């Protein structure tokens, strides 16, 4: 008459046993689903904190075949700046670079110069673009009660492209006319961008980027509950965020359902998962509610406060399982939040069910990431981890993810 | 509805249970199969890696009673090359010693001299055998405008024996002359040889070394799949290897299993090996592909990549154990590759099911091993090792290998 | 001891120089070991062009290399704060000599 449910078990008490296999890793396929109506080319997901998801990795996700979910520490205006950002990058062009105009002085503009730590400008007018300074235009003073009219490269030169332009085109004019600067303009000669050399001499075609119907990169939004959720959501959706998560640390209850429901019947043309929680009925009850995906992981962390603070928690591999059966037939998808350390935890989730998984603290110290153990480019580790994963695929001989979700075995181990 | 297969065990899960002893450890048998047309007299395998296993540990482990398989990590013919040093090697002889000539100038056999940290050196032309220099030769100089010729022993003199005497006649002529080397010659005074006094003071008669029908040593050879492997296979069975081992991370694949195949039927008179492979069912294909042996090891450690970078693994007590009962009727050994850090181990794999065992780290340090915790010699490594397998034969009772694996019992353990 | 004594301060005294003619693949090869890109070009005395660092962002050096017909020059003892006025106004970093 102790109420125990199961035995639950997490990432370290099973393994993946191989199997007959005929596609080699670099030949499975890894697209997936992340909600009921968007697809990711990789099951990966940037976790909702201040140290991990803005903008910038945001992009870099959607980028690589994931997506980012914009954390919502900050103020209302501010995340949906963050979701404007990923919803309207291209690569590499900066959309709004930062500019001078024929009246600011000499002074100024070493002062700019410094503060940035770049020295090119476009010279603007009310939009209107009307010449540009660099560094090779501030190697004299002609003396210094003057002003970038002075100095700058007037309009009748300037080359330009207008605005979709494909970068090669833009490469080929800035080698024959010699130059490191492309500005972009529009049909009545507005500065709508600003690209360099250096930024054309990297980064891809991204042919895994992941994109809605117009062409634009993914990204979603964490809200939680209460006052300000509604408004909040409301800005987040007039931003053009593809997903909103409510994000709770307890998604099994009246105000988390509740909220799921309200903002899948108040703003129809979004995507909404809920979350997090680690049974079938939790599951069934999100589902219910509209959500057109469910986030798995309550205390899935051994150290973590949930677990030390609350003694609550279901192990992670057995909490993703569960609510897999429990969302059969429905074609309502599942992401794994927490507990992951290494790759072979990124495979074991998957067998287990999920669809995709969300990561942290992988993600957390790298060079995309807000501010400032340093892990460089998030490209190496969401190749590494890839690269797990299709190991894994392999061994296993699952050709593509539906298969790697459905069909291998696990063996139980001890220690 | 989570798909877990059983329950695993490792070696620290389990005890072999003392019984009825009659055998004392000296006196137990220790001679098995390593595929089924070979046979050590151990069952002691090295592993094919560049660390462990070349053709100067390939020798070791052939003369102790195991053998050796050379790694791939390198040139085609050099990998054959390493097998025909193992296939044409004899006891304390070097059958390809550095030699000099009667018009090489003493400048250069002071120089070669230093370079190779030996002074004596049989002089030749095309192949004849005219003279021989060493040390007291060379202390003065009649003054060093000129050649080997002047201060040589002269051919007439020189002590020789012919190719295949034993090293008794060989060391009693040495000492009667009172002279260190000993040069070898065929029936033409061709030299075939040469062998040192120091080099007859050590090493026996290694009565449990594992030969080929025409009296040569065994050696095997590791081969991938892809691209150059015929190729490779065909230079390498051209070398004399007595069995080609099919070495990969992922024995269960179409890849593997026809490459086996492939093997088998264009090479009939070399045995195969196939590998890594943890399952029953992986057993029974490689069994039918026409492996004359199976080698079991997917994930066997603990901190291993296989495990932690893809999830993946078999405990290694289970696997053999599964693999074993699979094999059953055909004839067909098994080789148990990974995860053995003690002796103890060693035992547990065998009465699993194990033949032989493959080791790797342990062999790592050795004097042997390629280049340069340096562990000395193999004697003491692999005595060590057998003498663990012994006390572990005597305490179950086992007279004999068949018997270890098939009759004593394992008890479970916890912590 | 030449080395410095044939050092200006900088006008610089005897430069590298290349030719159209000299494979592109060779340029790029220098380049990297003299430090510093830039080298007129020559022929056999006579100079014929100019080739820098962003003539190479893309088989001779004919192809790609800036010509006489559009170089910047300044005769000889030219006083440096006109040759420095004259590389200003053609927004150019090199002046030939
Ligand atoms: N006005 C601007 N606004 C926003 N971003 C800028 C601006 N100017 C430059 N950048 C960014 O900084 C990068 C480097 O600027 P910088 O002026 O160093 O380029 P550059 O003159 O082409 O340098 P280099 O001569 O080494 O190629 C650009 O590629 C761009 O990403
Ligand atoms: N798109 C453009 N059209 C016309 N002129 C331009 C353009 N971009 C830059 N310039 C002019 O070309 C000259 C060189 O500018 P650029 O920015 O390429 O080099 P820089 O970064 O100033 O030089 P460096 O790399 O040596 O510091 C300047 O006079 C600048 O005003
Ligand atoms: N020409 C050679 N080619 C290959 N190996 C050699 C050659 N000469 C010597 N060795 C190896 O080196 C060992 C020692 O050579 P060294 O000349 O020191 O012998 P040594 O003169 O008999 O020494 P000591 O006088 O101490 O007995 C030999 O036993 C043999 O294994
Ligand atoms: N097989 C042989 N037949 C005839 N003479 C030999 C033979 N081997 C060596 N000698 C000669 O015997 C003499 C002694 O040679 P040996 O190699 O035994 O000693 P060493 O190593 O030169 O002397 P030490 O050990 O003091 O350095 C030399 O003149 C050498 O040329
Ligand atoms: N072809 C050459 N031969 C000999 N000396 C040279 C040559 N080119 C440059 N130098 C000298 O070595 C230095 C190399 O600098 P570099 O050629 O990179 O100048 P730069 O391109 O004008 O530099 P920056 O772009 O940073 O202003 C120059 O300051 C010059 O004194
Ligand atoms: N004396 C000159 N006359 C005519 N054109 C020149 C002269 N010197 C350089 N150029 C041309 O001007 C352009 C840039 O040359 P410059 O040496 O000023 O740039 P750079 O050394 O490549 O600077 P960075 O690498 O810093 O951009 C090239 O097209 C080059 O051929
Ligand atoms: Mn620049
Ligand atoms: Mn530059
Ligand atoms: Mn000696
Ligand atoms: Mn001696
Ligand atoms: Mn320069
Ligand atoms: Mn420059």
């Amino acid at each position: 008459m102790l109420r125990i449910s199961q035995e639950a078990l997490t990432f370290d008490d099973v393994l993946l046993i191989p199997g007959y296999s005929e596609v080699l890793p670099k030949d499975v396929s890894l697209k997936t689903r992340l909600t009921r109506g968007i697809e990711l080319n990789i099951p990966l997901v940037s976790a909702a904190m201040d140290t991990v998801t803005e903008a910038r990795l945001a992009i870099a996700m959607a980028q690589e075949g994931g997506i980012g979910i914009i954390h919502k520490n900050m103020g209302i205006e501010q995340q949906a700046a963050e979701v404007r950002k990923v919803k309207k990058h291209e690569t590499a062009i900066v959309r709004d670079p930062v500019t001078v105009t024929p009246s600011t002085k000499i002074i100024e503009l070493l002062q700019m110069a410094r503060e940035y730590g770049f020295s090119g400008f476009p010279v603007v007018e009310q939009g209107e673009l009307v010449g540009i300074v660099t560094g090779r235009d501030l190697r004299v003073k002609p003396n210094a009660g003057d002003t970038v009219a002075a100095i700058m490269t007037p309009k009748d030169k300037l080359v330009t492209a207008r605005e979709g332009t494909p970068l090669e085109e833009m490469k080929a004019k800035l080698y024959e006319n010699r130059i490191e600067k492309m500005l972009v303009v529009d049909e009545n000669f507005y500065l709508r961008g600003l690209v360099t050399f250096r930024d054309i001499e990297k980064a891809k075609t991204y042919p895994l980027a992941s994109k809605d119907e117009q062409g634009r990169l993914r990204v979603g939004a964490a809200v939680g509950t209460g006052a300000d959720t509604g408004e909040r959501v409301a800005a987040l959706v007039a931003a053009g965020v593809d997903v909103v998560v409510v994000d709770t640390a307890h998604g099994h209850s009246k105000g988390v359902i509740e909220r799921v429901r309200w903002v899948k019947q108040t703003f129809p043309d979004v995507q909404v998962i809920g979350g997090n929680i680690a049974t079938a009925e939790a599951a069934k009850a999100l589902a219910e509610a509209g959500a057109d995906a469910v986030k798995v992981g309550i205390g899935p962390g051994s150290i973590c406060t949930t677990r030390i603070v609350a003694g609550v928690g279901v192990p992670q591999i057995s909490a993703i399982a569960n609510v897999a059966a429990a969302l059969e037939g429905t074609g309502v998808p599942l992401i794994a939040d927490g507990g992951i350390r290494f790759s072979g935890d990124l495979a074991k989730a998957m067998v287990a069910g999920a669809y995709c998984v969300m990561m942290g603290s992988m993600f957390a110290g790298t060079e995309e990431a807000p501010g400032e153990p340093y892990k460089g480019a998030l490209s190496a580790i969401v190749h590494q981890l890839m690269g797990g994963l299709r190991a894994a695929m392999g061994y296993t001989g699952s050709a593509d993810i539906q298969q790697m979700r459905t069909q291998p075995q696990f063996v139980r181990i001890t220690g």
